[PDB]
């Protein structure tokens, strides 16, 4: 409803992704490289989106350090940085991978270009699937796999995926045409793998879903934190982890997944652990073309 | 609007699709059950929501004959019959898969359960996501691999292919929850194949998609046609292969999807030439379970 806000939390995420390129150097501890960007976002006013994704090689997505990770960047990790802002639900989502102490190479350089022609095709009444084939075609010229199951998608005011996607792979129906004051995340995954990911251990994102009646008050008391303080957004366990001692902090979390009242979202790594490759940029349609927020 | 034509629809599209399992007898020419099943669902009182659609082996979607088609079942043939019928707008999409003079086998059985899954776990509030994996998981115990660009769809009012669609893999942001009153047309594709289908000639099947300014006075007094008898579902070449010469129809078809008035729907192909096997039904989405409309 107000491009100032889009304006606004694409241009924090253009800056903190800068910032993040610049810390990711081989011995860079990633919960370290986490809580100085999510910091840098609040210091510039604006909140997270989500907790800053920090995934390497074979892990594509979903990953965010936990109070106590000591995982640390090595040379030649293909490090996503993930980084989501908003400004009053106003969302920005933007993504750069990085090759630790490297060069970029080719497969790093299909998804980057994939990125690039889907926003070169894209303006009001381009169909979805005009995206996909783009994007596809210049993964696959150069020899690498989109990944099938992790795509693009349409954000909305405190809704980071609103429904419609945008996958790296064209389907022939995909015939929503992009209107005229839209917000996607256009998002190609490039692999060496099998082009598929799966959830894997551990669960570091959630998100509340519904209020449920839950019996056992830590767990219901939790609901109501989550809710107020996070709503629709996804949290990461980071985020409650000095709140309540990390045992019965993990029993709650179950619960409410349990029953259905937060979901959610494991590690995703390729399914053949081949290195995954991303990018990503936030868009607005306009009647000719897309302003991108986060360039 | 209501139920009523909707299940009025379902009816006629599950006595035709009924029918035509008996007609797939080796022998029978496409052009005759095309024809035969076309004319019994006007007789029944609905009219097609799509030509009928006959793909068989390794044609997944969207081959529907035309006069001077010699194409005839031969034994062993896996028929895809997708059939679709509307009452005033509202729709049912039903396809089952006959082994042509044949029983039916593990990629046919796989491609049902995964149907059968997918609507066992329905109901209004659950994420899409979850008939995802319904689906992928019954078609890949039993070895086999679900088609990556193929799949269900949301169904409104006079618009088959609604936007919001259901994979026939688990995508783990597939977070649209169903809800009451929601249609949607479960399809799973299986093959034994690489999982992915590709557009190749010819183009049997079109759809108008925009009211634009045609030059051309037979292309205009056709689009006036199709805009008339067709509206905004899908129409088959053969349709129209006896208000002009063939010269003139597809002159006049070039000129309308050039003008951007109908788009053209290519034959689809597995990739790697696989068999592909196909069941679809239509479901209405109820508080705590689906009403199935096609059966
Ligand atoms: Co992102
Ligand atoms: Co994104
Ligand atoms: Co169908
Ligand atoms: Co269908």
């Amino acid at each position: 409803m107000d491009t100032e806000k889009l304006m606004k939390a694409g241009e924090i995420a253009k800056k903190v992704r800068e910032k993040a390129i610049k810390l990711a150097r081989p011995g860079m501890l990633l919960l370290e490289l986490a809580e100085s960007i999510e910091k840098m976002i609040m210091e510039l006013g604006g909140k997270p989106a989500f907790p800053v994704n920090l995934s390497i090689n074979e892990i594509a997505a979903h990953y965010t350090p936990y109070k106590g990770d000591t995982t640390v960047l090595k040379e030649g990790d293909y490090l996503k940085i993930d980084v989501g802002v908003h400004i009053d639900g106003f969302i920005a989502d933007t993504a750069v991978t990085v090759r630790v102490g490297m060069e970029e190479d080719e497969l790093m350089e299909a998804a980057k270009e994939a990125l690039n022609a889907a926003i070169s095709v894209a303006r009001a009444g381009v169909e979805i699937k005009e995206l996909g084939k783009a994007i596809e075609n210049e993964i696959r010229k150069r020899g690498f796999k989109p990944i099938v199951n992790l795509s693009g998608h349409k954000i909305e005011r405190y809704k980071l995926h609103a429904g419609i996607s945008i996958p790296n792979i064209y389907r022939p129906h995909d015939n929503y045409v992009l209107k005229e004051g839209d917000v996607f995340a256009i998002e190609p995954f490039a692999t060496i793998g099998a082009g598929q990911v799966i959830e894997v251990p551990p669960t570091l994102i959630y998100m509340y879903v519904r209020d449920v009646p839950v019996r056992v008050a830590q767990a219901r008391f939790l609901l109501a934190k989550i809710k107020r303080e996070y709503g629709t957004l996804p949290f990461a366990y980071r985020w409650l982890q000095n709140d309540m001692p990390e045992g019965q902090l993990k029993l709650a979390l179950k619960t409410l997944e349990k029953a259905g009242a937060i979901y959610g979202y494991p590690v995703l790594k390729e399914i053949r652990n081949g290195i995954v490759a991303q990018f990503e940029h936030t868009i607005i349609v306009e009647k000719d073309s897309v302003i991108v927020t986060t360039e």
